[PDB]
């Protein structure tokens, strides 16, 4: 059901990180560069069930903002799933690395990309959990593809989720505004040093992220309404692909900024 590779076929090169019970390597499939998550001897019956849950469920998207899966390795030892490689990497990190260095343009293009790969997920019934920079990767043509690498990530939490375990495309609604609040501000981290419990306070009092510098005011009214405390008043995830496509196609419309608050005054003549 799921495109099996044979091991012969994978050359596993560099450790790039770590899994559930085993280890990601980028490597090479015959070659095309692919990254490579292993489930080593010993794993559990729940891990192997979860695994090749994985890798099915993998297996099924086929959007241009969904990582894309190679194949799998399941008939023989150790397992893995394989995916294309990303040469950019995780975009959180991507963009800490590249301060100041894309036009909002191109920011706006990498946030319409991730919400038509969220609008296809919750489409499918699929509900993200971890919507966050860190699980996203970016391509050699800008392209970013929503990913999950594992894990609490409080501060990209819908409150329903984080009070009650109640996680819905709603609830990644909410972290998708997380995620465009990353991205304009080139991967600051949420709230900045508040504590988890900081944070869980502040929301519930009414407060919420201030505008990043720079940032179009469309774009940050936009943000703000997948903060609402009530689900049902967040926009769906079609209204956020269809808003972010017409201001990209109007791109005159991401000229209008909304007011940055200083935090800093400096007086000079
Ligand atoms: C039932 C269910 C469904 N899912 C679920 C799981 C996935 N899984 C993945 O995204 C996944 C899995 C394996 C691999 C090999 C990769 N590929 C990469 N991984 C890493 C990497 C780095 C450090 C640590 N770990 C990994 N670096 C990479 C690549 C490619 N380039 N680079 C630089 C990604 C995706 C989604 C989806 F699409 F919905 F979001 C859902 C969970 N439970």
């Amino acid at each position: 059901f799921t495109t099996e590779i044979h091991p012969s076929c994978v050359t596993r090169q560099k450790v790039i990180g770590a899994g559930e019970f085993g280890e990601v390597y980028k490597g090479m499939l015959k070659e095309v560069p692919v990254a490579i998550k292993t489930l080593k001897a010993g794993y559990t019956e729940k891990q192997r069930v979860d695994f090749l849950g994985e890798a099915g469920i993998m297996g099924q998207f086929s959007h241009h903002n969904i990582i894309r899966l190679e194949g799998v390795i399941s008939k023989y030892k150790p397992m893995m799933i394989i995916t294309e490689y990303m040469e950019n990497g995780a975009l959180d990190k991507f963009l800490r690395e590249k301060d100041g260095e894309f036009s909002v343009l191109q920011l706006v293009g990498m946030l319409r990309g991730i919400a038509a790969g969220m609008k296809y997920l919750a489409n499918m019934n699929y509900v993200h959990r971890d919507l966050a920079a860190r699980n996203i990767l970016v391509n050699s043509n800008l392209v970013c593809k929503v990913s999950d690498f594992g894990l609490i990530p409080i501060r990209w939490t819908a409150p329903e989720a984080i009070s009650y375990r109640k996680f819905t495309s709603a609830s990644d609604v909410w972290s998708f505004g997380i995620v465009m609040w990353e991205v304009m501000t080139y991967g600051e981290r949420p709230y900045w040093e508040l504590s988890n419990h900081e944070v869980m306070k502040a929301i519930n009092d009414g407060f919420r992220l201030p505008t990043p510098m720079d940032c179009p005011s469309a774009i940050y009214q936009l943000m703000m309404q997948c903060w609402q405390q009530e689900r049902a008043r967040r926009p769906k995830f079609a209204d956020i692909v269809s808003i972010l496509d017409k201001l990209i196609r109007a791109p005159d419309s991401l000229k209008t900024l909304a007011d940055f608050d200083p935090r800093v005054s400096i007086r000079l003549p």
